């Protein structure tokens, strides 16, 4: 916090792999992979960094403090990272990434069957699928089109087998982000 930021970083990086002991409810993974992987799959679609931390980020609010999860999660994280020096831009994408799982649901009925167990059991206390309204002024968001597809990474980081890299492989990109 008054560190410098290479230590702040450490401090995510160490906050990231004592999430390895949380389960992710309803997969064959932990909290650490997803993360990870939504990580991995920003960077391979050729993602601008912003959007690559974001997806490592977007469930930290989990766990920088549950079973299913902290109690407005996206918030959390987001203003954890606001305190550290990320940039608005990446604290919105994931203070959004709650509503942008209920926005999809409302859209496509359809997308309720891609919700893991933890996200479709949070999404009823979350305020459930979208108003017509609470859509029109979700898709009014600057962010509204990256928002969505932090949360479509967010949806596909539930691989079994797969290997990504691991934490210190964004650590100088969080570093650059905190000076630039
Ligand atoms: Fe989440
Ligand atoms: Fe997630």
């Amino acid at each position: 916090m008054s560190l410098s930021n290479s230590s702040k970083v450490s401090v995510l990086i160490s906050l990231l792999e004592k999430s390895r002991d949380l389960d992710y409810i309803g997969e064959a993974i932990n909290q650490l992979e997803h993360s990870l992987q939504c990580a991995y799959f920003a960077q391979r679609s050729g993602a601008d960094n912003e959007m690559v931390l974001a997806a490592l980020l977007h469930d930290l609010g989990h766990y920088c403090n549950g079973g299913y999860g902290v109690w407005q999660h996206e918030k959390v994280g987001a203003d954890y990272l606001r305190g550290l020096g990320f940039s608005e831009r990446v604290a919105c994408l994931i203070e959004g990434h709650v509503a942008a799982k209920r926005y999809l649901v409302s859209s496509k009925a359809s997308y309720l069957k891609n919700l893991s167990d933890a996200s479709r059991k949070t999404l009823e206390y979350q305020g459930g699928p979208m108003d017509e309204g609470e859509r029109r002024l979700f898709e009014e968001r600057e962010d509204f089109k990256d928002c969505l597809k932090i949360r479509a990474w967010d949806e596909k980081g539930k691989q079994t087998d797969l290997k990504v890299p691991g934490p210190e492989h964004y650590r100088k990109m969080m570093e650059e982000h905190l000076s630039e």
